[PDB]
């Protein structure tokens, strides 16, 4: 069984590798279950996040304690799209991904980003595909992108996002 | 239009959804809400029994819940989905009455010879606590407490929870 090591602000985790593309392997990076090393991502973003944030906004599921983490220290509030219609959904904005994934934002947590300064949150950023239909999202909302942030930089992404590692494709 | 409801003395006028015909009941969301998550955490802990070695929830709400919870008492957690996602690992699956849930096999590996606590935000039937806890037993490990924020109702299940949602 192999493993790959990653390291972020001090926390070494060996984990497996998956194949998205065949012949081209990343390790496999998540946040959820692991506290310490979500606490050490969390920390090494917060530097990255400009003074003037009001709101985080990230997609699930990975991303989401990373997230909640951040805003818990940061002291700010955050939304979460969703990747599939969730039962009594309030008239949510869709939008596509351009590839496919379409992402969900109930009409509650829009309500948030009216007039906010958002901060894009993800674990693990590539095309950055997501984060531009997520900055779409904020736009309709009322409010928009001030920072785009992400744990990892898998390749070269086709939008300006702030990152603390690379996460290598093997 | 809302509806009124607190804990740990943090307090939320949140919507309401019907769940059934002409009975509606308060929608109670963690997503997004640090300090009300961090409330019914901090609510939650003097639930947990001292032999708890990891907790077990379900997606997507009780995560930051959940989280929170399991960082402050030190202890690892597991999260089963509601649906295969992908390059999921030789993952556990079990059915709910009521719904599929999914544990992917590096998560189910962590339960072995452990003593597990199930965590949700809000319980009702009882049923997908009874199916995490299945789970819980074919990874080989052992539940030792079942803990929800809210009540919804009288549950077929024994749960310890902070406070009953009412029916409106
Ligand atoms: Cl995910
Ligand atoms: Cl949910």
């Amino acid at each position: 069984m192999e493993t790959y090591p990653i390291t972020v602000g001090g926390v070494t985790r060996h984990v497996p590798l998956i194949e998205p593309l065949p012949g081209r392997r990343i390790p496999l990076v998540e946040f959820l279950g692991d506290p310490e090393f979500t606490r050490a991502a969390a920390e090494a973003l917060r530097p990255l996040v400009p003074k003037e944030a009001e709101i985080l906004f990230t997609t699930e599921t990975s991303p989401i304690p990373l997230t909640h983490v951040l805003a818990e220290a940061l002291g700010l509030p955050y939304v979460v799209a969703r990747r599939r219609r969730r039962p009594y959904m309030e008239d949510p904005i869709i939008q596509e991904v351009q590839t496919g994934e379409v992402l969900w934002l109930d009409r509650r947590f829009a309500e948030k980003l009216l007039n906010q300064r958002v901060v894009l949150v993800s674990d693990v950023v590539a095309s950055g595909e997501t984060m531009r239909a997520m900055e779409k999202m904020v736009l309709r909302a009322g409010g928009h992108v001030v920072a785009r942030l992400a744990v990892f930089r898998q390749g070269t992404p086709g939008l300006a996002v702030d990152t603390v590692a690379e996460l290598p494709v093997l």
